[PDB]
């Protein structure tokens, strides 16, 4: 992209330098402008590399005199935009409003330039290539640069408020998408003042988001607290304490297929979860979590724990018979094998294991029925990537259910090797019990912190560890390759030496030392080297690195846990039936407020 | 609670909106007030949902003109309060004084509203549900809002000083219970100036607390140093150093059944221990600890240590005989059994063990005689919950004494299994030696720090640990369920596999590796997974988590240790006899100061 944009800018400057009218409109050299604009033979419709006119060049460098003599020479240049690929619909109005000068915009609207021109180029799209996103209209441009007089001039010269760009964003959507939020709050106030002449606060874009929902997703909290000034009503104020009444129509979103809180918690932005700490939202999600979220989550946690005890008990009592084949061979310790299906269920305890395994299989089926439409409904990268929603826990529960169904397939068809999917299934299901740790303050941030160092320091330590494992595994294997394996069998072969020095990295098993024989002298030297640079240096520096990372990431995980119980509450509200979750808030139709639901907040000041 | 309070507020606003007189008194629409108050047919005694009148609505929204025309129409509305459940006795005076306007309070006292009205509703009680606690009287309301002219106006219109609410709190009690302490000290000075016309600084509430004792329990130190301005006398000032004389009548509390320092150290508030760092109290408790508390605590510590040596020596030399039953069975290593009671005491060394066990039993009896009335005197949740008083040490002392008495029961009646209560008794008694570590600066904060890590990170690590223990215990048990237990017996059965992977989590015993046999290939994979995510990840992140928590909690344990020796001193002063602890301070009757005891403090300034 960047080479193409650089070539576009250098070609634009080259055709500015080549054309003398464009070059003099750039430098505001007035006498040569009077000579060339006096000449009839000079073509005034000549274009640059992107197709910009001389009026575009005069508006680009804030040359008011050059521009006003160009429209005295040719007013029709106020109508023509650029016509190439990066600036598909950029007029002189866009550059004049962006450059923020009143006289050029006044003269351009005096000559009759079209206000509803859409700058549909690739440089005006909401792209991470582009530095800014100001929209496609001069109305959105005047809102984004923050000029009050230019946007009032555009309103009195036209500029219909309900104008949407290629993404369907209105002017309030783009104003929410800007930085410097307090400087855009008065712009939102002025455009809401001009909106009164259906409402534009309730119309969506092509993504389906209202400006309230876009303020929730983008996470700009100053704009959210400005938008809830119109959705609240102070009931009374007594002494230091007031009671006010927030509206839950735009926040709870009962009848909508996509709710506000779901779009806040399933958002890619870092600052979206701060919307959950705002004064109409935090008490609502705390009420929802304390009344219905926490007991239903504890019931589901205890049910999954009892299901894990059932699955573990069925794995312990698995059908095994004696080995029919004669061993007649050293190093072999297996004495039992898997029973066939015709002999697996012959007794009463086998029938108890049968109904327990049926409970296990039916449980894995209802897990897949709960989780597969959640995979298909929202984006799968967002479903497995957000730690607020519980992505790694989701993929290990999918893997556990797939391994249980693979076990059911290999139990129906008698093939050996069932112990390996029972092993990953037991490990993954019990590690997936930890999804329910987010409902507790004692267990929640610790579980977030251990997943953040699953994806953090442990991967770089496994790379820089397996480097040392390969090198010292090769050295330990070759220094005992000429020796007897019956006297020191830690490094007899190369996978054994690899696993052995993996255990000796972590100081799990002892260093191999047979004091009744003479070990090679090279083994002591390379083991002194391995003991210094790996067990003493690298392991304890891994401890120091997670100790350094803990206090840096502690604020993030503490502010992400209280964003995690909100996503748990939103999941539990839509997955569970409607009769177990009554509608939150206060019914206004009981008190004559007109079929709207409200949240009453009593707070203390002074 | 909160749904009921929200329903009360919405019903109150609904009956405000339904009644036109209440609605116009809310909005201060004066012309419709003149029309309706001109009409004789309009009922002026009509009430809201909580029973408030129109004068209450006019005082709620600071409508002075609406209120004064309502009492020109009906002065008798100044007398009626609300009469429902949340506002049982709220008058218009309470709302007018809370709203802080002089003219409405002046006009309400002109119409004859009763000053001694008690607002005995549930919204005025000292509850965690209520945001404020301002009392029940307009005198206490005027003191709590901090308006001087309103409370002087109430004094000239009545407002007796010795008025107590439903908790027995006077106006000085509620003023101590407020925040913004320096703003309430001037109100305390004003009410103490009006108190001179028995004293209210000496009267208790229903809990039995003076305002001095309530300032100690609540822990507000600015009010404490303001209250000790009247209880101190500067003797002289020479150069940069002054000698002053504090009064120890309200602080030491010799004749009282409940002392001041005991109520400070056995307080649920976090800020109570800062009262122990104040300038009359800190030198007093330092003199009490240095002169009497530390030698008596060291004598008690040495006596308890010698009693542990006696109990340990009696546990080592316990009567054991040879096993009469023939073994005839592998895996059995027991060769000795418990002697019967008729053969336990036949020799001289058995008599030495007998008198040592009598010392042990008599010691456990006198421990129970010291400790059981301490549980029965103060609250048992406060006795076992405060780490300043030593709650966990108290409950393991009760458990140790109960296990010694259970041992005495099983020694008198010859039943096998005495080694298990000797095991918990030895562990709990030696861990209850650590109660005496609080008397030393080197050992005290470390013992508080290990106590807060018992009740902090170890419980969450045990939950997130036992999850991994259950999963990898199940996996390790099933991957060796088909193998010979004689070659690798770490995971032969499921409690053995559970204990084995518990030791493998903490890297205590080595990883099970028999190099003379071929282990299953799945064991190496799941042991590599267990070695990465548990021994490398979770254990060292537990180290990092207590390393992060240590510098956060270090200030708390350092300021809680010097609150712990004060509670030790208060316990040692009342448990021990009176002749070993003489009365602290300086006897004024020797110097003619009139049967009061004083503490002289010489300090340096400039």
């Amino acid at each position: 992209w960047e080479q193409y944009r650089d070539r576009v800018n250098m070609l634009q400057q080259e055709r500015i330098r080549d054309s003398p009218l464009l070059q003099a409109a750039k430098e505001n050299d007035l006498r040569l402008l009077k000579i060339l604009l006096l000449n009839q033979s000079c073509d005034f419709q000549q274009r640059g590399a992107v197709g910009e006119t001389a009026l575009h060049v005069a508006a680009l460098y804030d040359n008011l005199e050059a521009a006003t003599l160009l429209m005295e020479a040719a007013p029709e240049l106020a109508k023509e935009p650029a016509l190439c690929e990066p600036f598909v619909g950029q007029t002189a109005l866009h550059i004049a409003v962006m450059n923020q000068n009143l006289n050029l915009v006044r003269a351009l609207l005096a000559r009759g330039a079209s206000v509803s021109a859409r700058a549909t180029g690739a440089a005006f799209r909401r792209s991470p290539h582009n530095l800014i996103y100001y929209g496609e209209h001069p109305l959105s441009f005047a809102a984004c640069v923050g000029s009050e007089e230019i946007v009032r001039l555009l309103i009195e010269h036209g500029a219909d408020i309900r104008a949407q760009d290629s993404l369907g964003n209105t002017v309030l959507h783009i104003l929410i998408l800007q930085p410097n939020k307090t400087f855009a709050c008065q712009m939102y106030n002025l455009l809401l003042s001009y909106d009164e002449h259906q409402s534009l606060e309730l119309v969506p874009n092509h993504q389906g988001l209202t400006p309230f929902k876009l303020a929730g997703v983008e996470g700009n909290t100053v704009m959210f607290q400005h938008l809830m000034q119109k959705r609240k009503h102070v009931q009374w104020t007594c002494g230091p304490l007031t009671s006010t009444l927030y509206d839950l129509t735009e926040i709870d979103s009962w009848g909508e297929e996509l709710s506000f809180l779901e779009l806040v918690v399933s958002s890619k932005k870092r600052e979206a979860r701060q919307i959950l700490e705002q004064t109409p939202v935090k008490e609502l999600v705390s009420f929802k979590w304390k009344k219905y979220g926490r007991p239903y989550f504890c019931v589901l946690a205890s049910l999954y724990i009892l299901y894990m005890i059932c699955f573990t008990t069925c794995c312990i009592y698995r059908p095994l018979k004696l080995r029919d084949d004669n061993r007649t061979d050293p190093r072999d310790i297996t004495i039992l094998q898997q029973k066939l299906l015709q002999e697996a269920y012959v007794t009463h305890q086998d029938n108890i294991r049968l109904v327990g395994e049926l409970v296990t299989v039916t449980g894995a089926v209802i897990i897949l029925l709960l989780e597969i439409p959640d995979i298909f409904r929202v984006g799968a990268s967002r479903y497995f990537g957000q730690t607020i929603l519980g992505g790694p826990f989701h993929v290990i529960i999918i893997t556990y259910a797939s391994l249980v169904l693979l076990t059911m397939v290999m139990r129906l068809t008698n093939m050996n090797g069932e112990v390996v999917p029972l092993s990953f299934a037991l490990v993954l299901g019990w590690c997936s019990v930890m999804y329910f740790a987010r409902g507790f303050q004692m267990l929640g941030p610790f579980t977030i912190m251990i997943q953040k160092m699953i994806f953090g320091d442990l991967m770089r330590f496994c790379w820089l560890m397996a480097v040392v494992i390969l090198g010292f595994a090769s050295a330990f294997h070759i220094t005992f390759q000429t020796e007897d394996p019956n006297n020191l069998g830690e490094f007899s072969d190369y996978p054994t030496a690899l696993f052995s020095t993996f255990e000796l990295f972590l100081t799990i098993i002892d260093g191999p030392a047979n004091y009744s024989v003479d070990l090679p002298f090279m083994y002591c030297i390379t083991y002194a080297a391995f003991a210094i640079i790996a067990t003493l240096l690298m392991l304890n520096l891994f401890i120091a690195m997670m100790g350094d990372t803990h206090w840096r990431v502690a604020q993030e995980r503490d502010e992400l846990w209280r964003a995690q119980v909100v996503a748990t509450t939103v999941m539990l509200e839509r997955k569970m039936p409607r009769f177990l979750w009554p509608r939150s808030g206060i019914c206004g139709y009981e008190y004559g407020l007109g079929d709207r639901w409200f949240l009453r907040v009593e707070n203390h000041h002074d």
